[PDB]
């Protein structure tokens, strides 16, 4: 049933748990991350929904991939699966949306099979939900030494609305 999980391959961010807002966002308590390295991938080949942040730097046409050191969902022979990508940010990488027939499937899990989403296209926001759960609801707010601000406040809920939407609306 419902089991999705976060899987990464680099460090976090500047953010305090945001794990736990997501998790808050989620609703239920779908909450899988690979925190426990110490594990193995078949957790989360256990499940067919994953999350991603940015995707690996491997290039190559044919001979260039030799070996790696690691294991990502995107080694797990993921099959029709829901992976959803941090989004955006700041940066391009053109490529063929999806929908195209060249070429052979074998190269990614997210052409392997399944569904990646990363973009937001809003259109319809008037659901309103409440996921009640144990957990408590406490507003603030911290003034960052940093100058650079971040995103909206309801970009979580925004995010997580995109993961929820294309995973299962």
């Amino acid at each position: 049933a419902k089991k999705i999980g976060l899987f990464y391959g680099t460090q976090t961010g500047k953010t305090e748990s945001v794990a736990e807002i997501i998790r808050d966002e989620f609703g239920n308590d779908v909450v899988t991350l690979h925190d426990v390295s110490q594990a193995e991938v078949t957790d989360l080949n256990d499940y067919q929904y994953l999350i991603i942040g940015c995707p690996t730097w491997n290039i190559g046409e044919l001979q260039s991939d030799w070996e790696g050191l690691y294991s990502e969902l995107d080694d797990v022979d993921f099959n029709g699966k829901l992976v959803a990508y941090f989004g955006t940010g700041d940066q391009i990488g053109y490529a063929d949306n999806n929908q195209d027939a060249i070429g052979i499937l074998e190269e990614k899990i997210s052409q392997r099979g399944g569904k990646t989403v990363g973009y937001w296209s809003t259109d319809g926001y008037d659901f309103n939900d409440s996921k009640a759960l144990r957990n408590g609801k406490f507003v603030g707010l911290a003034l960052d030494e940093d100058n650079q601000s971040d995103l909206t406040d309801d970009r979580i809920k925004s995010w997580v609305a995109q993961l929820k939407s294309e995973f299962g609306l």
